[PDB]
């Protein structure tokens, strides 16, 4: 019987390409969106044309807020219903934007910076392991968090708390045979806002072929940490940037 | 005049350590305290008394809420109130308890461990930086990599932490704002703490098989504010014995 | 046409699994070894029964010394002159002892784990470039900073190795070479060792409470040389069952 | 008694700001050097007019080669012969030049470069060691370690060493009182042989000022570790870079 996967913030991009890679390998997935419902849709009627009953959508804002945990629950039952199982999550859905240190309140940027890098992952992340074989959370991490963009930090404040997720969530969950491990791309799809000007400025640092990783190219490091090749894997974040964290200023 | 410090959760332990050792330098210095009203003041008193009006006391709860913007404001502004300036920040006030995966809701655990460890820490850092040998010290932990078995709000708290003092150290190097930590490992251990159960974790200490005085915590933080520390930014000094070199 | 990969140390254990898991994928594989031939040319014999002429042995000692670049280039040679080609370096040889700070002499002990562990992998890397999917996959140690009592030259020829994988990703990516490594925790545990200290190792794995197989180690170099891994460069994958994870 | 230090490559630069600041605080210095005899026989003379009998060289090569140990041990048995004590270790002296992968011998380039940067700092922490209170080790290590220069590897690999020196030895030597730290320059006083173009390009780069650090910066960073106020920090490195390794490619 096929397993199940969790993909948040899958209606597009990295999250899509992590989803398809997730659905080509053989399992059923939960397509997590926010805003981006058409292309949600269009996702799963797609992958359910390739095999029938294999994906469902499922709708929440991971937001920080008192209901953020019942969300995050919301999200691990919708898997159970769909498919009576639920063998990966893939905390990808993500808030990023600038943060200023000298029209959203802070409160809010808090919350939504916070709460889509890290809070939504640990809520998830518990959700998961109340619910419980080859069991494995992905957490789609940031290969530049030591040399973090000039004016993101609360951006960078939860993707730092990504990483000490991963690994306390390694150590406590390895007992139940739940693997859980990180993705960190340097720079892959570029913003859909950003100039052509602006995104080859960041291409021309990259040393592996002075391009961005594709989305594919990232759900390959995904797809290795669930597998059964990486089945003594737990605790590790695999580095996915072509050498850009490498580059000195 | 003299400069001044605002030292949060300053009433107890390594806190008041901390604030006894500015103000020791020659600091004027703000006492925060949520709980601690009486320790906040006795220090105080304790401070004025060696030198006149060089020591207030702040309350504030640093727990995460639509509030908690505006009482960092307040924190930052009882300094510039009570001295005319604000030279240093020390983000020490820490909530610490375990939070396992599998009667406090989840949702009070993220906005006290969180909030206290990081949140607080970036609202200071903003009020602080606005309002301007001026530097910000973060209390860290040496063992973020090798966490407490079932303290992962607490973990993802000290790791937002070094992003926050990371971050900040690149963003506020331009306005000559130093951003730093200090990362114990084992020191003052907890009240709740069992003896058997501090003399475990004293053992495990290669330098001395003790934990760290609350002095020798405010030692490192003096560095960092000092002028000896004056091209330092985006550091975190460990301050643990050894105790994270050594493996399970 | 197959590509071909050299493997340092392929005799035994880590390094044979290596080569038969390269093998398996399709590779020609140059089996170094030091003082392991009858074990090396079993390997080659059994791999040449699964493909004739797929696997040949290359004889070579990796301590430092001044024929060590020579060494180094003959090995790097002995590929190019079985397969016309060498598309892959697995750097696994490794000498592996303590060096107390307080019957070889040290500047031997030195030669040895330094040679071993980084400077020969340093000059591998620099005959693999200069005679050209392209990759290195040097075998680190996810121990490096919580390190053996007693164990520092090997220590230090660790982190040199790292400091080699960055190094080596940096200028190489130009030419399309990638370099990544692999971290074991606990693997096979020295034949030595009795199975009581065995266990101890064993009971500190979070994930299984047991070292990791040879050919677990050998997946994650699978990985790093497919086109599964075509972005990542300067990577070290850590596969421990999360034993660095762990607080003494 | 005043306490005694031996500094590494201690004539010029960066290693005499810190044998002149040790000096102020109290210490009886060995000035170890190894081509620069003018430079460290006048450090000496400047020193010893300022208190008697206080500073006294050492002549060594630090190349790595099957003598090595005997010169190392050579350095420490110099402070006793002088001091009749030796309480702190400044690892300082370093080759420092590139060796790409693609007139000196690549043995050569070896021996010099790991030699000075690693082996020469661990023969010495041994002989240190088996000589022996505030008893310290400094290496001077480089806060750029995972941000290379191009085409220095062999000089990568040595700092390298160096951290897992730092570790093991501060690991091993707890038991005996002695502290092993580390102070990790970024940018610092530029090479002599650097254009005045290229050390400008490097000053912009920092953060904190948009310049280099002087040797009396980086020495302020040795005398906290050597001090009472360092008596429980062993196994760290301090960084004192201005930012500089903050800042993305
Ligand atoms: N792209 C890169 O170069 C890069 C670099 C480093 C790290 N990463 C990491 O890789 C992952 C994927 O990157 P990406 O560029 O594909 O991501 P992204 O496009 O910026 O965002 C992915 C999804 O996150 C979801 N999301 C945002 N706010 C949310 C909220 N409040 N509640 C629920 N979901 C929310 C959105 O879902 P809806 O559209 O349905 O609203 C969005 O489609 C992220 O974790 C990112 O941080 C990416
Ligand atoms: N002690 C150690 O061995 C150790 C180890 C690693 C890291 N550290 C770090 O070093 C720092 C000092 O440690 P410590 O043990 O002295 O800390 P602590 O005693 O656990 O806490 C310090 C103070 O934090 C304040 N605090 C807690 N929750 C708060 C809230 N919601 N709002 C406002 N203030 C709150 C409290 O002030 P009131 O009493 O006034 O309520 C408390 O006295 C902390 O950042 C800690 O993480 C310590
Ligand atoms: N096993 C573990 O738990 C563990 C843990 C962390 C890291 N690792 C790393 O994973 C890799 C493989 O580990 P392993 O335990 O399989 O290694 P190993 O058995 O200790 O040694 C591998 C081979 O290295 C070769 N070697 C030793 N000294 C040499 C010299 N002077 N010149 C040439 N070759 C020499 C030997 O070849 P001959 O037999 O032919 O003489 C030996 O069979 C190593 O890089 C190791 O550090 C292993
Ligand atoms: N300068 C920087 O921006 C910077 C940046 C990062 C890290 N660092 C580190 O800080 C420390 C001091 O830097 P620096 O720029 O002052 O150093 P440096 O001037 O490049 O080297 C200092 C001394 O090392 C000695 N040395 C070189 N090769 C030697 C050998 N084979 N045997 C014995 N001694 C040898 C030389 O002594 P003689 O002149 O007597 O021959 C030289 O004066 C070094 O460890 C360096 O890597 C510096
Ligand atoms: N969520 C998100 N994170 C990053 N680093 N980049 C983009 N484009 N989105
Ligand atoms: N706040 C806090 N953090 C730690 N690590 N330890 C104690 N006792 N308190
Ligand atoms: N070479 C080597 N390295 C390690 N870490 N362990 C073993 N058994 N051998
Ligand atoms: N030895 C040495 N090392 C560095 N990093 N820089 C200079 N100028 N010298």
């Amino acid at each position: 019987e096929a397993p199940a996967a969790v993909v948040t913030g899958a209606a597009k991009r990295i999250g899509r390409a992590i989803a398809v890679k997730l659905h080509q390998t053989g399992y059923r997935v939960v397509i997590h969106y926010h805003n981006s419902a058409e292309a949600a849709v269009s996702l799963a009627d797609e992958l359910n044309k390739e095999r029938s009953n294999t994906a469902v959508v499922c709708q929440a804002d991971l937001t920080n807020s008192n209901v953020l945990p019942a969300s995050c629950e919301e999200i691990i039952n919708s898997c159970f219903r769909a498919f009576g199982r639920c063998d990966v999550l893939v905390n990808n859905a993500s808030a990023f934007y600038p943060t200023p240190l000298v029209g959203k309140t802070v409160e809010t940027q808090v919350a939504e910076l916070i709460g889509t890098n890290a809070i939504a992952p640990f809520l998830l992340t518990m959700s998961f392991a109340q619910r419980q074989s080859n069991l494995s959370i992905v957490n789609l991490c940031d290969a530049m968090v030591d040399q973090p963009c000039m004016a993101f930090s609360l951006y960078n404040m939860g993707k730092h708390a990504l990483v000490g997720l991963t690994q306390s969530a390694a150590l406590e969950l390895a007992p139940y045979g739940i693997r859980v491990n990180g993705v960190a791309p340097g720079v892959s799809l570029l913003p859909v806002a950003m100039g052509e000007e602006e995104k080859d400025k960041w291409r021309r640092k990259v040393p592996l072929g002075r391009r961005e990783a594709s989305a594919e190219q990232i759900a390959d490091a995904v797809i290795f940490l669930v597998s059964g090749s990486a089945q003594y894997i737990t605790g590790s974040i695999i580095k996915v940037d072509g050498g850009l964290s490498l580059v000195h200023a």
